[PDB]
């Protein structure tokens, strides 16, 4: 086999893949554990926009994308992650290149995510599949923007792409490669082309043109997510730092 960090490793998952595909049977379960473990995510989830968001793109991948199925059975079949075990996050940490006057994202106003100098917005998602010390997979990703914003498509090719890390164990180029994808965001694009997301044409997974539609789309979402709760701003930045510090917020969104 390819080694998990080069481009040939995309093709490779695929075609083992595609060996044993799922049933309409094992995907009926695959896709109930999706919503099951997406509905017991909402404790480490933002909102529920973004919980609705998160599992919509994920069924909607296993529904319409061959690929995407292609990887998710590879990864049953060939012992990586089984995409039902994996919950989902919303981790930020503060930039630390920033000027803004905050000790925490609990502290955090709409204002301060708009009045800063420079590209230095004050924080970032944190985007990664790992796993805790029970070693249960997680994807830590951007809250969700808006229904029918721009940053939509990019944010669902994103997760998915987070995703493929843990069904596939795929990695990113271990060098900044202004031409080279990787394997796991070669597949994500390959997802993201059959589902119809809209999505630029990076070549590279570092090129400075990839890297800042991502900070803008980012920053963008995180704007939109802060404005839909713009009555409980305060509690929207309270629940942002509570997951960020890695504890359980209302899994029933009850600041809200
Ligand atoms: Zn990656």
């Amino acid at each position: 086999a390819p080694n998990r960090a080069e481009n040939a490793y995309a093709d490779y998952v695929l075609d083992i893949g595609k060996r044993i595909p799922l049933s309409a049977a094992d995907l009926s379960n695959v896709y109930e554990s999706v919503i099951r473990a997406v509905h017991d995510s909402r404790s480490r989830l933002i909102d529920q926009h973004t919980v609705d968001m998160i599992g919509n793109t994920v069924l909607d991948a296993l529904s319409r994308s061959q690929t995407f199925r292609d990887a998710v059975s590879y990864g049953i079949h060939n012992e990586k992650v089984h995409i039902g075990s994996i919950k989902y996050r919303n981790e930020y940490e503060l930039n630390e290149e920033s000027s803004v006057k905050i000790d925490d994202i609990q502290s955090l106003t709409s204002n301060e995510l708009y009045e800063y100098d420079v590209g230095q917005e004050p924080i970032f998602p944190i985007s990664e599949a790992g796993e805790n010390d029970n070693e249960e997979p997680y994807v830590s990703f951007s809250v969700a923007p808006d229904t029918d914003s721009y940053e939509m498509p990019s944010w669902q090719e994103g997760l998915i792409h987070e995703i493929i890390h843990h069904v596939t164990g795929s990695s990113d180029p271990s060098g900044d490669s202004n031409i080279e994808l990787g394997p796991t965001e070669i597949l994500a694009r390959r997802v993201a082309q059959e589902l119809g997301w809209s999505v630029p044409d990076f070549k590279g997974y570092a090129e400075p043109e990839r890297e800042a539609h991502l900070r803008l789309r980012n920053l963008n979402a995180l704007r939109q997510a802060a404005m839909r709760h713009e009555e409980n701003e305060r509690a929207f930045f309270e629940r942002l730092g509570t997951i960020s510090d890695r504890y359980e917020a209302s899994p029933d969104f009850t600041e809200y």
